[PDB]
């Protein structure tokens, strides 16, 4: 149970967090990968991560090699991410060799007499014993006035002679369009055993970072475009490595609302995901206000982000019930991230709330109108978007409210028109209601998926005592029509 | 001058799978064919699969010329499907000609190419006595040369001298658009007497590998591009021409709710394809347990394909109901899978499905949310997934379970928004109905095709002992907009 066979070809873990995923092991042993990719897309730092994570984790030494920036400067940037490369220098693990031109010529003519840096890069690796190497920026020392021909022989010299030293290698080449051609020359992709795409696309003003193995010879990968961010390093989320299996369980906890629990069958599951859905102005707030004032009444943290309201204004409306979000956000039980949907990509906002929930250590997380989060997008970002965050959140085993206002008052007959109502474990349905010329509000559980819930359509009134919920209109037809009709006839009373 | 050929052009089989169907019988015997494509399409591997199956199933001999990848690295991946290549070169069956150049450095001598190349190619041929060539990555050996017609004419002399000698040539292109030119140059396409191109079209972030035969001069073949995968080597899947040639049976197999079993007539059949549609929480999932379970009170073993809950939360809910899946695992009769839809692509999750069902062989198959995997891909695309999976289980004798959640709860007026209904045996209909300010639910047979069904839209309960289906709202109208309104002038 390998199976069958054999010796084939075997992968050097990146550590890259979420690569080693997407490329099935990591990357090739004793072989070249090509990382392409337009400005500022990360490449840069893929080359160094590969060297820094193989020193510090498997005492692999590494060598770098730049042909633009400063070795200075690449240890001056490294040190944003908490790192520093000097160390590295000064124990002899790390080699950074400075292949970049002298500020004067001349010049020369093929400008490098190449086999050495070819014999310099071979002396480095014989002199600190190195099996990973990063070439930055090979793109640079072929312009002078190059066909494709030449660049295609010359790129396979330096991978042949890589590959006899048994040397994992990563080449760093540019592009200039996001879906055209893989380089610049249009001829390194297929000269090169390993072809890695990092790509900066926009889509609406607002910036995604993806990052695709295009091929690997000789063994398997996943395919496709997969969303990453700069952060700690490179932070691949694979939306789909992120295996299917977290836990569940049969514990409950309280809305606030007394009725709402009864409605429920004891309340909402710890390890669940509730969507309180309906019209404008109908109460998805409150109950959000509600679902974590108890949690803080529990001794236990509760986490908001808002994206419609401040926190003066939250604090103001939520006090016109009772509840203290002053008080609680002073003492660690309450934070509050107000911020505006537009004002990063759902990539970054993703991030921002893992980073949070880390940070916090709730057991309650309210996200204020998922449906304003989707404005803008297409309904494909704000579904993967949705299964992110509904997955991490059950992944922690932390109780999640999500809010979603319709388009659509009265007559509505789709719960959500994002379609994301089937990754939800508890649906809470809220619609205005016509009675005798006068806007009533309703109240359903749509569905409990591990429990008996309420089945009825049940009148409630926003008080300062909060969501007062009572009985259901059982005299009217078409409640959900947003117009019922009365029938008390038949009278069925003698 | 007596003619003498004397019916027309015959074809070798490739026993590449799929690609013998979509070639009307396979290649163009003692010509060249140009396979073509980006990086990362699996022109080598064709190459090099034309030849290990020409080996091992024909005993015809070939020889393998690259100008690029060494023999050992062309072995040493051809590793990665079991492909023992160099036990073949010992036995003088495959010969691996290197004309890979020197990584020291030389130009003028790029005109000795074909020449000197095509001299011990011929020989080569005649030491092995070989029937098939590929040559992999004929575009290197172009270092821009002179221009393109200097390119046309050595393609040309190559296929020719090739023609002479009657072997069967794979000469391999790349190119650098999808669907741009065919080839570098614009030119190998009208050379060549046969073209074949391999694509890795994007189309959002998932990608998809299609073959297509542009032109075979003399013969005939299917036309258009035919989606493919990689396991163990190309597996073209001709999901259009698997031609409508199955089995079928009037044995009938139990749903696990008695009432729906006599709603049925009897129950589901075992050539059948079943489809739950409905509002969310309406109780497909719970319809699915049911249906999975029963074949495992049986001695048959069940397969589920979870794309939404947790193999912990399937547990959860299904424990819920008085329906154990945990001793399941046990006996080894059910058995979980649990993916993300977005992991891969229609045909990863087509061929992935394909190997569930040949490692495990299952009785029973439930895909739990068809519309879970039909998020943010064409339906076209979608329709393809679904056909190859129910013309699967068709195939193989498997009673399919598949689910379908509607996206609007009331007032919907069709089955499914994907229109995949037309391709169903049975149809149970799941609904919400208004009933007196309160949120009942209603389970209809639609249609099955080979039996009579109850035609009553049933009131039934969700209970821990699963559901209860009871009566028809005889006193209603309009059930089915969901919103009934009681008549009693009766
Ligand atoms: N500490 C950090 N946190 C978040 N992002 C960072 C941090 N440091 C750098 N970055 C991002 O990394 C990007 C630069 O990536 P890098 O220099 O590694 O490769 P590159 O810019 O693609 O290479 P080049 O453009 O020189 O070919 C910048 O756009 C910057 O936004
Ligand atoms: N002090 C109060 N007394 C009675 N009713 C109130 C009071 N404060 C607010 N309400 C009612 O609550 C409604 C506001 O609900 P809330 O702001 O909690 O969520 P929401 O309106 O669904 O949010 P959104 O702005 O996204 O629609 C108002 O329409 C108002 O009728
Ligand atoms: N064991 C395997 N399982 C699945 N896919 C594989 C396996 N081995 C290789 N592949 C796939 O094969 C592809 C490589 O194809 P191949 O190298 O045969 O031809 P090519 O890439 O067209 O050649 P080139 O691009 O170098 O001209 C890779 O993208 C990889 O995904
Ligand atoms: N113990 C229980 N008692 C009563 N009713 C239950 C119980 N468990 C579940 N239910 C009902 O079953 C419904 C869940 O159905 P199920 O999970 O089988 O499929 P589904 O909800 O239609 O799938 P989807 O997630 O697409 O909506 C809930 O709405 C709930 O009303
Ligand atoms: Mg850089
Ligand atoms: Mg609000
Ligand atoms: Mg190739
Ligand atoms: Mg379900």
């Amino acid at each position: 149970p390998t199976e069958q066979s054999s010796a084939e070809v075997k992968k050097i873990p990146t550590m890259i967090e979420g690569f080693d995923d997407i490329s099935h092991g990591g990357l090739p042993q004793g072989r070249t990968t090509l990382v392409s990719g337009t400005s500022g897309t990360g490449k840069t730092l893929f080359a160094v991560q590969f060297l820094y994570n193989g020193i510090t984790i498997f005492n692999e030494p590494g060598i770098f090699v730049t042909f633009e920036e400063s070795p200075q400067d690449i240890i001056k940037n490294a040190l944003s991410f908490g790192w520093n490369l000097q160390s590295l220098i000064d124990q002899g693990k790390l080699f950074i060799l400075d292949a970049s031109p002298d500020p004067d010529g001349q010049e020369v003519a093929g400008d490098f007499d190449l086999s050495a840096l070819i014999e310099r890069i071979q002396y480095a690796i014989r002199k600190y014993k190195a099996t990973r190497v990063s070439i930055d920026s090979v793109t640079a020392v072929f312009q002078q006035y190059d066909a494709a021909s030449v660049v295609r022989r010359e790129i396979f010299r330096l991978a042949f002679r890589l590959k006899q030293l048994g040397v994992t290698t990563i080449m760093t080449t540019e592009r200039v369009d996001e879906y055209g051609p893989v380089a610049r020359f249009g001829v390194e992709e297929f000269v090169s055993d390993n072809v890695v795409i990092l790509r900066n696309v926009l889509e609406g003003e607002r910036r995604r970072r993806t990052v695709e193995i295009l091929k690997l010879r000789g063994t398997t990968h996943m395919k496709g475009e997969y969303p990453f961010t700069i952060n700690n390093g490179i932070n691949i989320f694979p939306l789909g490595a992120m295996r299917l299996t977290q836990r569940s369980s049969n514990v409950r906890v309280s809305s606030g609302v007394k009725t709402l629990d009864e409605m429920c069958g004891g309340g909402f599951f710890k390890d669940s995901i509730i969507l309180a859905t309906g019209a404008t102005g109908t109460g998805k707030t409150l109950l959000v206000s509600k679902f974590l004032e108890t949690g803080c009444q529990q001794g236990e943290r509760a986490l908001l982000f808002a994206y419609e309201e401040s926190r003066a204004q939250l604090s103001r409306n939520a006090s016109s019930w009772g509840i203290d979000f002053e008080e609680l956000e002073r003492r660690g039980l309450l934070r509050i991230i107000c911020a505006y949907p537009e004002s990063a990509g759902l990539e970054d906002h993703l991030q921002i709330i893992k980073s949070e929930i880390a940070d916090f250590k709730p057991s309650r997380v309210a996200i204020d109108s998922l449906s304003a989060l989707a404005r803008g997008v297409s309904n494909n970002a704000f579904r993967q978007f949705v299964i992110g965050v509904t997955g991490f959140a059950k992944q922690e085993e932390i109780t999640g409210f999500f809010t979603n206002t319709t388009d659509q008052f009265m007559g509505s007959n789709s719960i959500t028109e994002s379609h994301i109502s089937t990754i939800t474990d508890t649906i809470l349905l809220l619609q205005y209601v016509e009675i005798r010329g006068e806007m009533s509000r309703a109240i359903n559980v749509f569905k409990m998926r591990g429990s008996w819930h309420d089945k009825g359509i049940r009148e409630y009134v926003i008080t300062e005592k909060g969501a007062e919920i009572r009985d259901s209109f059982r005299n009217f037809e078409g409640i959900i029509s947003g117009t019922p009709t009365r029938i008390s006839v038949d009278e069925k009373t003698e």
